[PDB]
DNA sequence: TAGTGCCT
DNA sequence: GCAT
């Protein structure tokens, strides 16, 4: 079934951890995006991101002119951002207690969709305000290239080949590493077709 | 010398400081020697009866302007006394007992209380990151300190603290509303009529 | 700012 | 490493 592969200091693989769930979050994946279409967000600078992007829950993380920010309100649509899908909330909080982090409480989904040649640059999550609470990111679909640092951006990074089903979960003292995924090689999945799912859950808010 | 569970992520090391305290006292009077102590007015108006200094890259003041974490001292126009090593080496074997091995202070904050002085009711919620835990050293008179949940309004312990004392809370217990009720008066040798407290944390970002 | 691209 |  499903295994673990240590990482780092509050850092686990929980491999193959969501392979059950995985049809039901992919439909979850359809119903937020019928509310929230999948966008690819202009960051700050002006660069149009590769990767597609939509959130659920009650923060959703968004580029804006000043900066990255979480929102309770899609600009897409400007309504707030669909609620979380029972299948999300219960898989996350699974895997973080399966991670050693007992009381995860999310408010807070980004989905992220890779097409071919689809990546994401070396990068902090450090738009949270509380970083006691770890991040659970979930790979759905084709297989990708994860790497995961570092607290400085050139410390030696390991690179993880994630599949379907895999999640991985860091927090405490790895909370601020630096991670990104490689461009995304073309191929196919009889579940998410031509295409990677990423679903990162996180608490974006204040206790 | 001993543990007392007090809340998740927060004990009691009963007597911890007991050895070292005379030198504490030293070294609070030579920190002081350049950062005096001095009272502060916050922006409710109130002054505070509690005197304060600082030691370590971080000093914590208040005003009617705000509080300030800050590498300067207002007082003087210079950086803080560098944290002494008696301080340092102490704060992390608290830290470490209590079960946070990796607690980098960058941060004391050195109370003393007279007769009558106390600090009303507050979190610790000015720090970036919440995941270092507060290290707190009582030395001289005793005092109760309150300590409550993450609401104003939650049930209170009213906890004695004697001298050498140090309370460590953090992780679920972080944000915990906390405080010292009134000093009453009385004799203590290293002290003579007064009690002081130490304050560590991570004020800034961590390495 | 840069969750990007090395821009010529 | 760096641009702004
Ligand atoms: O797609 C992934 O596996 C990583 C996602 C990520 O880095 C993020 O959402 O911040
Ligand atoms: O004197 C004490 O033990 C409490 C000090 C405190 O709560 C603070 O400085 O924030
Ligand atoms: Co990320
Ligand atoms: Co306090």
């Amino acid at each position: 079934e499903p295994w673990q592969e240590p990482l780092a200091a509050g850092a686990v693989i929980l491999r193959r951890f969501a392979f059950n769930a995985a049809e039901q979050l992919i439909r979850d994946i359809n119903d937020v995006a019928s509310q929230s279409p999948f966008r690819q967000m202009v960051t700050p600078g002006g660069y149009t991101m590769s990767v597609a992007m939509t959130n659920c829950g009650h923060l959703g993380w968004t580029t804006h002119r000043q900066g990255y920010l979480y929102s309770p309100i899609d600009p897409q649509t400007n309504k707030p951002w669909p609620a979380m899908p029972q299948s999300f909330h219960n898989l996350c909080q699974r895997a973080a207690t399966a991670a050693g982090y007992p009381d995860f409480q999310p408010d807070a989904c980004l989905i992220n969709r890779y097409a071919p040649g689809a990546k994401l640059s070396l990068h902090q999550d450090k738009a949270e305000p509380d970083l006691r609470a770890p991040i659970v990111s979930v790979s759905l679909g084709l297989p990708a290239i994860f790497q995961f640092g570092g607290l400085k951006r050139n410390d030696p990074l390991k690179r993880l080949l994630l599949e379907h089903g895999d999640v991985v979960v860091w927090g405490g003292e790895s909370r601020l590493f630096y991670h990104g995924i490689q461009p995304l090689k073309a191929g196919f999945h009889p579940l998410t077709i031509d295409c990677r799912y990423n679903l990162t859950f996180r608490q974006a808010g204040k206790k």
